[PDB]
Order: structure tokens, then sequence, then C-alpha cells
């Protein structure tokens, strides 16, 4: 089932739910990556301190494989994250952008009852030069109170970062572009007797003369108007991510002028595809996955997978003694634990302490 | 002069100019502060395989000492980053939202022209129960053609990061609401003769019968109206960023409803008086900078002034030589230059190569 959150979009305010929940996924995916990245380098300045607090040749170098294998990968991983991230968040302001953009127009277009001002009357004027009475209104205003979006239960299911797998999502809906740019509005004149610039009796917010003025055109001579309503229809239209091939971006900028919502749609197109690559986690490693891991076969001969055995431990339970729990349960004192101690302010004092 | 920037605030495009470029500023901030800490990082890196690279214990110690001294100030200030990080990002996001709205807003203020329809001719009919002539309009629309800011030379050279220091912001200015939820109008009524009903000649946009219909209410009976433009009109609002003791923040949210100004000026003052403190720049430290360094005293007493001298050198000159240049000149060959390879994909593998 693709498209269930897209698909769930048929109104600006659920568009917006859509534009605003996608930009955080995209936000979620780097700040998620980045504290994989800091959790990694954290690990790399505990195994420093404990490097320098090993009194055995062979533990040292141990410590030192792990120091070298975690800033291998931790920044390599760093420098390939940066791509995809400004890819991702050049599409995540966008969202926000054109969120902030419905959101403004939704509360014009609930300007929708108009308040009249009291009129001027007149003879023949411009535009009605051959008018014998004309009724002329300066400055009638619409205003709707404040608007906000409201949410079912089910809105916030299906438009939500759990449907926005890039494997599940071919297209986005955007209301259309009228909504953005076009005031619409219905407005009626009415006419009785022979309104002239005498019709001067204004108490209706219409002008009357002759009889008895009053509502509903109570004076002999009566001319007035009235805007019925304003506000334009909100539209949906879809756009795809995707070439009929489906491989590549399918409204790519360069070829002549896009829609607002071509261009999300390319924005969209390239974060999802820009995927990003998280490293091993150094704090949780265990014996298989750094004997395993491709980077430890020339790190294991410089300082093999039995040598790294008999380096690390023969099963992850010894492994994870020596060279893991440490980092939380080894207590330093001087004048903390490890990883707390080596992400703080006395982290170097630590260090130099302990290598003399 | 304070307020040079927001005293140049006197449109809708002046205030969007300014909110982006204080939000551009802001994240600038934090921008130039992380690259800081990531070059700081890479410093460590490198010494880190001189470290591993020298063989005179004392040379090594040295070289420890910098690893300290780097790892206690980076990490200390990549933690003190992080509040004023939020609040600046905080108010970076608000101000781009509020420029997103006023942008949007500007597009439909523009619509000022409208076109009518084809209107219908009744007789009494809602709201004119009382009329013997009405002329309905049903679908009015005005739009705009897109709309753009244009900046003067003086425009970019006033609203600029050059002028949003902290020590010369006293106020923000804005746009007032009504320019964001008011839809105003100009319309007029005109009759004619005795319309009624029969008034069913529409060529002119208007309702009309008898005689020769045509132009100008051509014919003997003629009921019309007509919007003779839209559009509100931008005004500009002062709001101040400090109480009058000039210390704190003066719209500090929590104490009652708020208006979108009052909102932005917390979020400003905020983010102005959120300071980010950049540690020392360690790839250019200069001898006299590292000896006077505070921290410098407990780390080199582990491994005072006297000391350091007689560890890193009599003279800055031969600090740079031992302990500066070798980052970008010193070439590492195995199977480029250090500070390079301790940033690249071989950094980690460098480290285990060296230290063995
Ligand atoms: C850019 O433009 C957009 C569109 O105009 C603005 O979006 C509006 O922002 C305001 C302020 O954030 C929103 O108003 C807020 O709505 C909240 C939710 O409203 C409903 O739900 C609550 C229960 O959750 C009901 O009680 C309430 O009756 C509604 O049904 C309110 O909770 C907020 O109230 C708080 O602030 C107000 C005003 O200060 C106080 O009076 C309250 O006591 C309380 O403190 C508030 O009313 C509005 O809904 C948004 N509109 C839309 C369409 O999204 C952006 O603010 C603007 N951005 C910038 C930076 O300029
Ligand atoms: C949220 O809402 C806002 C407000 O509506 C939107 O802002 C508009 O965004 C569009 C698209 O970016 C802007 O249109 C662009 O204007 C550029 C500058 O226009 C002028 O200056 C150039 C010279 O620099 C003159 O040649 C030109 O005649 C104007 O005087 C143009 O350079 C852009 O042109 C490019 O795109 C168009 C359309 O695809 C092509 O036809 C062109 O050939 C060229 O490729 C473009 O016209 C518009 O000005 C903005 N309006 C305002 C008021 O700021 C946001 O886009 C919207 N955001 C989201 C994400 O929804």
């Amino acid at each position: 089932a693709k498209d269930t959150a897209a698909g769930h979009v048929t109104t600006p305010c659920t568009e917006i739910l859509f534009d605003l929940t996608l930009a955080k996924h995209y936000e979620n995916q780097i700040q998620a990556a980045e504290s994989a990245l800091n959790r990694n380098y954290a690990a790399i300045r505990s195994w420093t301190l404990l490097e320098a607090m090993s009194s055995d040749g062979n533990r040292q170098n141990a410590y030192t494989g792990l120091i070298a294998y975690g800033i291998q990968i931790t920044v390599n991983a760093e420098q390939e994250l940066q791509g995809p991230k400004q890819t991702k968040l050049r599409a995540a302001a966008a969202l926000r952008h054109r969120a902030a953009n419905l959101s403004a127009a939704l509360q014009i277009q609930a300007a929708q009852q108009a308040t009249l001002t009291k009129p001027t009357a007149g003879g023949a004027q411009t535009p009605f030069s051959g008018a014998t009475g004309t009724c002329k209104y300066e400055g009638i205003t619409a205003t709707a109170g404040e608007q906000s979006c409201k949410y079912s239960t089910e809105d916030e299911e299906k438009i939500n970062a759990a449907h926005m797998n890039p494997e599940v999502m071919t297209q986005i809906t955007t209301i259309g572009d009228k909504y953005l740019t076009t005031i619409t509005l219905d407005a009626i004149a009415g006419s009785k007797g022979n309104p002239t610039q005498s019709s001067a009796t204004y108490a209706e917010q219409d002008c009357q003369d002759g009889g008895n003025p009053g509502p509903n055109f109570g004076g002999a001579n009566a001319l007035g108007l009235q805007v019925t309503k304003l506000g334009t229809k909100a539209t949906t239209e879809k756009t795809n991510l995707y070439t009929a091939g489906g491989t590549e971006c399918e409204h790519q900028p360069g070829n002549g002028p896009q829609k607002t919502k071509q261009r999300l749609a390319y924005l969209v197109c390239e974060a999802n595809k820009a995927a990003i690559i998280t490293p091993t986690d150094l704090q949780t490693l265990t014996l298989d996955a750094l004997i395993s891991a491709p980077e430890m076969a020339a790190i294991g001969d410089a300082l093999i997978q039995q040598l790294l055995k008999k380096a690390y431990g023969q099963t992850n339970e010894q492994f994870q003694k020596n060279f893991i729990k440490p980092l939380a349960a080894q207590t330093v004192k001087f004048k903390n634990t490890v990883a707390a101690l080596m992400s703080s302010p006395n982290s170097g004092l630590a260090l130099a302490y302990h290598k003399g």
C-alpha cells in the first residue's frame, strides 16, 4: 500500500500536516545520524582514556585498535552524511515554507463575510457614466477570527512519519495555486424607484430617499449593493515524484518554468533518494561485529581474525567485560565514570593526568 | 546609531528582507561556531597521529598535552553551544516563518483588480426583499501576476548582518496584522430607469433592457455593480526587545495572549542575548596563547609556565615549527599530509599503522 500519507491530504489543513510531518521526518533522520556520530566520538574519547590507564602493552594496542577503527568509520560517516544532509534539509525548508504559505492563505480565505461601510449617493459617475443613480461604498472589508487546523486521531495516524519511508512514496498532493493567489466573491445590486444623488439617507447602508426610508428599501427610491460572500474553494492536485521508469526524479529544474507543486516534488524525490548510512554504534559493539568489520583486517594486521580474537576475546561476553562495560561502569578518581568523564569539562585533564 | 536595519523596514518587502537576513545571521553564527569545533577536532586527530609517530618521550608528552588541552576546551565549547544554538534557531525558524507568511499575504494583497462575471437579473430577492430590480453576480475574482520583492543597493546595505550585532538592536518593525487577515475593497452600484427581472441583456456585464441596450447603460433600464479596487494598505508597527531597564526581554510568554510582533520580539531578544563562546582555534595556536591558557596549568603539571616553554618552545617560531606547521606540511606515506590524512577514509588506519 503506497501513498497512505499523501492519499490522506484532501484539505489545506491536511496538506499543512503532511508538509510539516515530512519536514520533521527529514530533520529527525539527520538528528539521529548526528547523534550516532556523537556517541561514537564519545566512545573514542573513552577508549583514549582507557588506553592511557593501561599498563599492559597488548591491552594498550587493543584499545588503540578500537580507537583507530572508531575514528575511521566515524570520520567517514560524518563526511558521507553532508550531501544527504543538505539534500534533506533543502526539502525540509521548502516543505516548512509551503506549510507557512498555505496557513497564511487559509486565514485570508476564511474571511468570508463582508462588513459594509456607509455609502455615498451620486448621479452619473464613473464607472457608470450612463446611470441616473449610483451608490458608492469605500472600504468594505472581510476578516475572519483566528483560524486553526484541527486533526483527528486518524489524520495523525495516516499522515505520520511511519508512512514516510521512501519505499512507499510515489506522489505528493497539494492545494491548487488559486487558493494562494485569488480572491473570490459574490455580490448583488438592488434598485427601487428612481435613485439619484438625493438618495442620501444611509441608515440601512444603502442609498434611499422619498416616502419613509427604512429597512428593506422602505423609501420610495433606493439603491444599494451587498457582498454576500467571499472565499476561494480549495482544490487538490497530484504530482508524481519519479519518472515513468521509476528511478529518476520527475521534475528536475532548469528545463523551463515550474509550478510550486513540481519544485516540491523534485525536492522530496531527491530527499527520499538521499539515503543516510549510519556507522556501527561503538558503545554497543559486539565481538562478532568487530572481527567481521572490513576495516579491522588492515587495523588488526597493523597492530587476522584469529589475532583479533586473541586481542579482543574468544567470546563476546569477555569482549564486553574488557572493552565495553568499563565505559559506563569503571569509576575514575583524581585531584566520575569513564564515558561521562571523557565528555565532561575535565575530559582532557583526566587524560593528561593518566598519561603521567 | 542603533536600529539602522529595523529603522529601514517600511514595507512588506523590507520586513521580509529584515526577517530573512536576521535568521541567516543567527544560522551563520551557529555554522561558524560548529566550523571552529570541527577544525579543533581535526587538529586533535592530527596531533594524535603525530604522538604515535614520535619516538621521544618528552615530545610525545608535548603532543599529549595539546591533545588533552584541545579535548578539554572543544568538548566544553560544544556542550556550551547547545543552549545558545537552540535559542538562536528558535528565532531563525520563527523569522523565516513570518517572512513566508508576509510574502504569501503580499501576493493576495496585490490582487487589486476584479474580473466581473456575467450577472443574472431578478426582481425582489434576498438580501433586497424590497427591491424591484436586482443584478446578481457570482464568482467575481481578483488575481495578481506573480509578485516579487525588489531591493535597492541601500536596502541591502542597511538591512544587513553587519548591522545586526546585539549591541545596536533595540526594536523590531513589523507589518500590521490586518495585512495578513483582511480583504478590503471598494464597490459601486448604478441604476437607470426601471430595472427588473426582464433586464436580461448581459453583454455589458450588467442587467439591461428597453430601448437599445449597450455600453454605458445604453438601454432604457439598467442595473449593475463594479468592484473598482481591492487591497488592504500595509501599516508598520514598532516593538521593543527589552524592558525599560534594558536588561530583560520585554515580551516574555505565559503572561496572557500575545500578538505575532510580541512573540517575535521575545525570540529575537533571547537570541541576541544568547552569546556564543568560541574556543581557541587549535590549528592557528600560538605559543603565548598556549602557556597563557588557564587550562594548561593543570595539564602541564600533570605531564609551570617555565616547564611549558621547555616542552613547547622558548619562542612561538619554534612552537610553530614543532607543533603547528607539521599539520599541513608533514607528508605521511604507507601501504597525504597529516591533517588531511587524519580527516580522510584512512585516518584510523594511519594511526594503527604508526602505533605499530
Ligand atoms: C504565520 O501564519 C500562520 C497562519 O496565520 C500563523 O498560524 C497561527 O498561529 C497562531 C499562534 O500560534 C495560532 O493560534 C493558536 O492556536 C492554538 C490552537 O487553537 C485551537 O485549539 C485549542 C486547543 O488546542 C483551542 O483551545 C482553540 O480554541 C483552538 O480551537 C491555540 O492553543 C493558541 O492559543 C494560545 O495563544 C493565543 C494567542 O496568543 C492565546 O490567546 C491563548 O490563550 C493561548 O495562549 C493560539 O490561539 C493559529 O491557530 C495559527 N493559524 C493557523 C491557520 O495555523 C503563524 O503564527 C504565523 N507565524 C509567524 C511566525 O508569523
Ligand atoms: C511561498 O509563497 C511565496 C509568496 O508567494 C513564494 O514566493 C514566490 O516564489 C517565486 C518562485 O521562487 C518567486 O518567483 C521568482 O521570482 C524571481 C525574481 O523575480 C524578479 O526578478 C527577476 C530578476 O532577478 C526578473 O527577471 C523578474 O521579472 C522579476 O522582476 C524570478 O527570477 C524567478 O524566475 C524563475 O522561475 C520562474 C517560475 O518557475 C520562471 O518562469 C523563470 O524563467 C525563472 O526560472 C521566479 O519568477 C516569487 O517572486 C516569490 N514571490 C514573493 C512575493 O516572494 C514562494 O515560492 C512560496 N514557497 C513555497 C515553497 O511554496
